[PDB]
C-alpha cells in the first residue's frame, strides 16, 4: 500500500527559476495574458506577487535546484504516482539539458521514472519531431530512470490535433515515409483527445497514435475533459486497441495570468472535486491514469504543497481546510483505489 504505481503519470514543469540557482525568479515573473490595445501587464515575481493564485510551501523556487528536486521527489514517493511526465519545449539551451539531467538523477534515486511530455514548440511537425524523439532516446534512454512500458518509451502530446493525421501517418504508421515503428525510436505515442467522438474517432485512427489523454483539470472545458464520456471513451479505446489516459486534477483557477478565464474555475472543495475526477478515471476501467498536474503553478492545477499566504499585494488562495500535502496524501489513496481496479 505504498510502493509506486507505474502507470500513474503526474505532468511536471521545470520552468520555475530562483535567484539561488538562476539568478533570475523564471515564471514566477509571468506576462498576463491579454483577453481573447491592452497593455495587461506582467506579474513581477515578487515575494509578494507570484503567477499563481496558490503560494508554493517550497517558495520560488528553481526546477534546476538539486536540493528542491530531492524534496519534489519525496513528494512523488509520498503522492504513490510512479511516473513523472517531463514538460518539453525543445529549448536548445545549456540550461535545458542541465535540468533534464538533474530531475533524471533526482528521480533515480527515489525510483521514479521519467517521459516526456512534447510541448508545441515553434515550427513543431512530424519531421523534427522524429529528429526530436530519436534526440531524447540517444541522450537519455540509457539513464536507469527512463520509462519504458513493455519495453517502448512513452511520449504526450499535447495540442496533436495541430498537425494532421496524414502527416502523423508518415511518423506513426508502420508503412510510413519516416516511421518510427519497428525502429530503435519506437515508443507509445499518447496524442490529446479534445474534441467530440465524430471528430476525434477517425483523428486517433489515422494518426496512428498508440493512445490518448485528456490533459485538462477543469471538468467540462473540453468533451474529453468531461469525465462522464469516460466510460464510453474507454470502450472506443479497447476496441480499437489503444491505450485510453485520462487526465485528473484537483481544481482550475488561472486568474492571476488570465483575468478574463473565470468561466474555467473549478474549485478544489477541500478535495472532493478531485475525489470526483479521480473516482470517475477508475470507474472507467482504464489501465493508466495521469494527473494534471504535480506543479501547473499558473493554472491552480498543482497537487504540490501550497501554503497559506496574504501579501501587500495578493490574498492567495490555499488548501485549509487540509493541510499542505493533503493532496499528496489523497493522490496516494486514489493510486490505492487504482491498484485496487488493475
Ligand atoms: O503542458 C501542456 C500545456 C498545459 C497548459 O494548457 C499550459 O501549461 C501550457 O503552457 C502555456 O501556458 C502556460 C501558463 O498556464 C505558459 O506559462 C506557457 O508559456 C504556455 O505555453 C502547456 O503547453
Amino acid at each position: 500500500g505504498t510502493e509506486l504505481d507505474y502507470d500513474t503519470f503526474c505532468f511536471y514543469y521545470d520552468w520555475y527559476g530562483s535567484e539561488a540557482i538562476d539568478g533570475q525568479y523564471r515564471h514566477w515573473a509571468h506576462a498576463i495574458a491579454p483577453d481573447p490595445g491592452q497593455n495587461p501587464g506582467t506579474i513581477p515575481g515578487t515575494q509578494e506577487s507570484i503567477a499563481s493564485n496558490f503560494y508554493p510551501q517550497l517558495g520560488r523556487y528553481s526546477s534546476s535546484d538539486p536540493n528542491i528536486l530531492t524534496k519534489h521527489m519525496d513528494m512523488f514517493v509520498m503522492a504513490r504516482t510512479g511516473v513523472l511526465a517531463l514538460t518539453w519545449w525543445n529549448e536548445q539551451d545549456e540550461t535545458e539539458a542541465k535540468r533534464i539531467g538533474l530531475i533524471l538523477d533526482a528521480a533515480d534515486k527515489k525510483k521514479i521514472k521519467v517521459c516526456f511530455h512534447l510541448e508545441p514548440y515553434p515550427s513543431r511537425n512530424v519531421q523534427n519531431l522524429r529528429e526530436n524523439i530519436v534526440k531524447l532516446i540517444t541522450r537519455y534512454g540509457n539513464h536507469p530512470a527512463f520509462y519504458r512500458k513493455d519495453g517502448k518509451p512513452l511520449f504526450f502530446i499535447y495540442d496533436s490535433y495541430l498537425i494532421e493525421p496524414s502527416e502523423w501517418e508518415k511518423l506513426l504508421s508502420p508503412g510510413g515515409s519516416i516511421t518510427i515503428r519497428n525502429t530503435a525510436y519506437d515508443a507509445l505515442m499518447i496524442g490529446l483527445w479534445t474534441s467530440s467522438p465524430t471528430v476525434q474517432r477517425p483523428f486517433i485512427l489515422n494518426a496512428h497514435f498508440d493512445g490518448f489523454y485528456t490533459y485538462f483539470a477543469a471538468t467540462g472545458f473540453t468533451y474529453g475533459s468531461t469525465p462522464t464520456n469516460w466510460v464510453s471513451m474507454q470502450k472506443w479505446a479497447k476496441e480499437n486497441g489503444k491505450i485510453f489516459i485520462p487526465s485528473v486534477g484537483p481544481g482550475y483557477i488561472d486568474t492571476r495570468i488570465r483575468p478574463w478565464n473565470g468561466s474555467v474555475i473549478r474549485t478544489r472543495t477541500d478535495g472532493q472535486y478531485y475525489d470526483a475526477m479521480y473516482r470517475k478515471a477508475i470507474e472507467a476501467g482504464v489501465s493508466a491514469i495521469s494527473i494534471t498536474s504535480f506543479n501547473e503553478w499558473h493554472q491552480g492545477s498543482q497537487i504540490e504543497p501550497a501554503v497559506p499566504y496574504t501579501s501587500s499585494e495578493f490574498t492567495y488562495l490555499d488548501y485549509e481546510n487540509r493541510e499542505p500535502d493533503y493532496y499528496l496524501t489523497r493522490t496516494a489513496y486514489w493510486v490505492g483505489k487504482f491498484r485496487e481496479s488493475k
